[PDB]
């Protein structure tokens, strides 16, 4: 019922997209009943750093940046999800499904 799945969100100017977007894939997560693990930079300052073990229990690494992540190198390798920042805010629920997309896709 409940996929593992992690999402790193990073910019530097403009991190209302930052926030808003953890905020809204968070939400869209939780309502379709799953596991997510949202990390967000404040362009250089991680507040919730992803370790190897949170990395490992998430399949899937769905990436909404515009800047660099400094965790990346264990979501490296994984199976990811590369969208725009501003699209977990609007389409949310369709950037999970994108990332279910890339383990079973339907």
């Amino acid at each position: 019922m409940k996929r593992k799945i992690i999402a790193v969100t990073a910019c530097a100017t403009g991190v209302a997209h930052t926030y808003m977007a953890a905020q809204a894939l968070k939400k869209g997560a939780k309502k379709m009943g799953n596991l997510i693990k949202v990390e967000t930079q404040g362009a250089t300052g991680i507040e919730n750093e992803l370790t190897e073990k949170d990395v490992n229990i998430g399949e899937v690494v769905i990436f909404a940046v515009d800047t660099k992540v400094r965790n990346k190198e264990r979501f490296d390798g994984k199976v990811v999800l590369e969208v725009p920042v501003s699209a977990p805010i609007k389409d949310a629920e369709k950037v999970i499904n994108a990332a279910l997309a890339l383990i079973d896709e339907k």
